[PDB]
This record gives C-alpha cells, structure tokens and sequence, in this order.
C-alpha cells in the first residue's frame, strides 16, 4: 500500500510532509504541480494516490532519482522537469500547486512573480499549499534564509482566495540526536482555495 511510509522506507526518502497528508483530506485527486519537489517524497505520494503530478526541481540528481523510481513503480502519471525556480516562468492550469519548505531558499526578488505565476496557473476552485519560514519581530530569522515571510505577508499575497488553513505558528528546527539543540522560529503554513 502506497502510504506515507512506503516510498519513505523503500527508497530512503524524507517522510511525506505533514501538510500534504492533511491537504489530501480536502483536495481531491487532480492535475498537480509540485514546485520544488526536492527528493520527490510528496510527488511520489501524490502520483501513487491518483494525482496527475508535474514534479519540478533544480537538482538534476534528485530528478533522475525520481525518474528512476517512477520507472520501477510504473507511475505513468508523474512527469519531471529540472528547473531553476529563481529563473522560472510557466504556463498551465492546475487543480493543486504545492510548495513545501522551498521558498525560503529563493532570492527575495523572486517571490512576488513566482507567487503571481502560481496563482494565474491555478484553476478557479483550485488550491495552493505553501509552507515557508518567517522573519517576525518576536522570532527574527536567525538562520539567514535568503527569503522569509513577514507577519501577514503570505495571507496578503492571497487576498481574494479562501483561507482554508492559515497559521503563522511557532515551530522548530530540531535534531533526532541527544545533544541537538532546538531552534524556535515561525513558519507560515497556508492551504488556500481560489475563487
């Protein structure tokens, strides 16, 4: 059974993102863009559960790995591209576009146009899922991500969409090791539906 441990265990990948697992409880299978699929964990999970997925990332090796796994699992509905997100414009119509812990790694000048692109390429009634680090007065960014959302910023980006889920909750960077310190910081987490 293709659940959130299947690809994780079989192919040594980071576990399917929690927010994606939550999101498939409301977003029905449909045409999907995984913008910055990383190692493909989310793209694989989704393609294996009925979604028609376009998986894009800048890392050619990860994309080759995803292609390899695609062939073994016979996932005919998973299509990959190698792409530079800081230099990207795209056309299309998707029911679902996700971007989980990707944006903070992009140049700040990239964000406004990338988000605008995500939005015009979403079908009415479609969804966008975004998870990204923040930089706020009570938790200034201590990591030095080239980009981080300010308070209310992501919300405002999506004025006119329905906020199905939205929070700027305090999270943490943690390690599974004994002497591993935990860094608190805010993350912006949004499931938005387009009107």
């Amino acid at each position: 059974i293709r659940d959130e441990n299947y690809f994780t265990d079989k192919y040594e990948l980071t576990r399917t993102h929690s927010e994606v697992l939550e999101a498939v409880k409301v977003v029905k299978p449909g045409k999907t863009l995984d913008l910055g699929c990383g190692n493909g964990r989310n793209s694989l999970y989704l393609a294996a559960n009925g979604y028609d997925v376009d998986a894009w990332d800048k890392n050619a090796m990860s994309i080759a790995n995803v292609e390899r796994i695609k062939s073994i699992e016979n996932l005919d509905n998973l299509h990959t591209r190698v792409v530079d997100l800081n230099n990207l414009t795209f056309d299309g119509e998707y029911d679902f576009i996700l971007s989980t812990v990707v944006l903070m790694f992009l140049e700040a000048k990239t964000i406004p146009g990338l988000i605008a692109n995500m939005q015009r390429c979403t079908k009415p009634g479609g969804y966008n899922l975004i998870v990204a680090a923040m930089d706020t007065a009570d938790y200034p960014c201590t990591v030095g991500f080239p980009f981080a959302f300010k308070e209310g910023e992501l919300r405002r980006y999506y004025e006119g969409w329905e906020m199905v889920k939205y929070n700027e909750d305090v999270g943490e960077l943690h390690r599974t090791d004994a002497n591993g310190n935990r860094i608190k910081l805010r993350f912006a987490t949004m499931l938005a539906r387009k009107k």
